[PDB]
């Protein structure tokens, strides 16, 4: 089940998030936080890419 919805994160934190073209999983690290929004943009790692994910939906990073 996902348990991992306890989440709290700073920014220039590594995690994995939801791409929103594939919806998969992908290495991504925290570019801001908006606590306001709860949410937070990621640049996917290795793609350059950034979106923004909400800090319930992260989930723990890489071993990289
Ligand atoms: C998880 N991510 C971001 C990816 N798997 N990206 C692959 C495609 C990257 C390309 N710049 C694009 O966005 O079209």
């Amino acid at each position: 089940n996902t348990a991992a919805s306890l989440q709290q994160w700073k920014v220039g934190d590594k995690c994995s998030a939801i791409w929103s073209e594939d919806g998969c999983i992908y290495p991504a690290t925290i570019a801001s936080i908006d606590f306001k929004r709860e949410t937070c943009v990621v640049v996917y790692t290795g793609y350059g890419n950034r979106e923004e994910q909400n800090l319930s939906d992260l989930l723990s990073p890489i071993c990289e």
